[PDB]
């Protein structure tokens, strides 16, 4: 396999000299804005420099950067904008679309990021203030911002919850039902129940996603190296620590590519950069190269056919998955992902295996099935930004159509999830069976169709929780935390629980949260037997802020 190589009609890539920016990148938008479920991608990459007179709107399956080391090497004299013109205002559907690596200087002194879940907002520097509502205050949510610097005031208005870690904020406007924060200068203080902010002085462990830039004339990939205790942004400081890869190291992955090719790749020492475009594989994608780097451009998409698994990890240290969607093929997949083997007890403390946008789809686009989307196995690995869900609408959708029975399934020990979104898995959305476990900020929303209480009986119990953790485990920990129903096929369904978990003093929650949309159905409890159920039809939470 050789490396390097051209990117592909897929990447678009701009100088300031660039003729006609703004028309270029509003066709793309024209194509993109209500593509929910169609299958063009984009990439939008912008050389150092200065733009002016540019509001470059994002639609579906389109991804924005800039390509200079730091952020402020970048700037647009304008905005990165999503709104949600196309739903009349609801901002719920506005997907799968990413920024990073650019400053704005936004031409009313604000820049509105109006979106919802898989839709990174990464070492952005915001000279200004950053809105995450539709004008008009609709539904919304959001929503993920990491490695940040916003001068000015962040307004979330209605968005439902929002995760923020390792950052800075001039401002924080409000909090509806969850805002979570870790690691962020200028977060509003601790305050759960009211406000409901979820506040940690640092980050446990992150470790900053991979990105392509320009290094004079070449192109290279920048791998940042983690952080412990994290807090403020990596980059402020100017000097950021990490190291730089050759482009001619990556096989640059095009669609026509097989997983045999890619695979073979991987063997040979190649790391893999998926260039915008969906990629149709029938056999895995197996990564068992200790340091390999997986980038994903422009939701780069990975689809399964055959019933196999989309991508395998090994047992090695290091491995960077990052930006890409994966998405069920109809003939159900046992798993879609697997982060490390079963069983494997090695550790990778120093130099762990993370996924960092990867975003998991069940249905939607057509037909799809998979029994458990996501299993990881590594001991040490890093979750850090996932959505993983079962489709509630469009082609292929079904209790049995697109039956999913499980989100993410941990295994391994001392694993960390950062921003962890799973919804709507017929069975259990997250089950956690490894050892000393935390996660900082989780949003589910239960299945919407379950067609009746004996349909979704589990034991005992009614309802399967939205986080699960084994009664054998004796350390977890979890903040900021929300499961949502809304079922509206059979809204007489009881939901006994959000979450699920053994009394045991080293295995606590903070900040847990259920809540019942519109009095579809309605919870029990929150979280095993205690808490309050919810009840009306006015929407209001029901908080448990200690457990046990």
């Amino acid at each position: 396999v050789v490396g390097g190589g051209d990117l592909g009609p897929n990447v678009l890539v701009f100088d300031p000299s660039t003729p006609d920016i703004q028309g270029k990148v509003d066709e793309v938008f024209r194509k993109q804005e209500s593509n929910q479920f169609g299958t063009d991608r984009y990439a939008l990459m912008f050389k150092p420099g200065t733009y002016n007179d540019i509001n470059a709107q994002i639609g579906f399956y389109t991804s924005i950067a800039g390509l200079g080391l730091n952020p402020d090497d970048t700037t647009f004299n304008g905005d990165v904008t999503v709104d949600a013109g196309w739903f009349d205002g609801n901002a719920t559907q506005n997907f799968w679309r990413s920024a990073e690596n650019l400053a704005l200087n936004p031409v009313n002194g604000t820049n509105r990021w109006a979106v919802s879940q898989a839709a990174p907002f990464r070492r952005m520097h915001v000279k200004g203030g950053l809105n995450l509502a539709p004008d008009g205050y609709g539904w919304a949510s959001g929503g993920y911002i990491a490695d940040s610097k916003i001068d000015g005031e962040v307004g979330p208005y209605s968005q439902q919850q929002w995760y923020t870690r390792d950052s800075s904020v001039g401002g924080w406007g409000n909090g509806v039902w969850n805002m979570t924060f870790s690691g962020v200068e200028g977060a509003p203080a601790q305050s759960f129940p009211e406000p409901p902010y979820t506040t940690l002085e640092t980050t446990p462990v992150s470790r900053e996603k991979p990105f392509l830039y320009l290094d004079g004339d070449d192109y290279k990939v920048f791998v940042p190296a983690k952080r412990t205790n994290a807090r403020g942004t990596s980059w402020g400081n100017g000097t950021p620590e990490g190291e730089s890869l050759p482009l001619d190291q990556f096989y640059v992955v095009k669609p026509g590519a097989t997983a045999e090719t890619i695979n073979a790749a991987v063997d040979q020492g190649l790391h893999l950069l998926f260039t915008p475009g969906v990629y149709h594989v029938d056999q895995p994608i197996e990564i068992d190269r200790a340091n390999t780097v997986a980038l994903g451009l422009g939701l780069a998409t990975i689809i399964p056919d055959n019933g196999v698994t989309a991508l395998k990890v090994g047992d090695v240290d290091g491995v960077k998955v990052a930006g890409l969607l994966v998405d069920a093929g109809p003939v159900n997949s046992e798993t879609l992902v697997e982060v490390g083997s079963d069983g494997a007890s090695g550790d990778h403390a120093a130099n762990p295996t993370s996924l960092q946008d990867v975003f998991v789809r069940i249905g939607g686009a057509g037909p799809g099935k998979a029994t458990t989307s996501i299993v990881v196995n590594s001991n040490d690995t890093i979750i850090d930004h996932t959505w993983v869900w079962r489709a509630d609408h469009g082609e292929g959708v079904g209790w049995e159509t697109n039956r999913a029975d499980y989100g993410v399934h941990v295994k391994g020990d001392n694993v960390l999830a950062t921003g962890l979104f799973v919804e709507h898995f017929n069975k259990y959305d997250v089950q956690w069976s490894g050892e000393n476990g935390k996660t900082i900020f989780y949003q589910n929303a239960k299945a919407y169709d379950a067609p009746d209480q004996a349909a979704i009986q589990n034991g005992d119990i009614k309802g399967y929780a939205a986080y699960k953790v084994d009664d054998s485990v004796t350390t977890h920990e979890g903040w900021g935390m929300g499961s949502y129903c809304y079922f509206n096929v059979n809204p007489d369904i009881r939901q006994q629980h959000g979450f699920q978990a053994p009394v045991k003093p080293g295995v606590k929650f903070h900040d847990l949260l259920v809540v019942s949309l519109g009095g579809k159905g309605q919870y029990e409890h929150v979280i095993n037997d205690i808490g309050d159920p919810t009840s009306g039809d006015t929407t209001i939470p029901s908080q448990v802020v200690s457990f046990p």
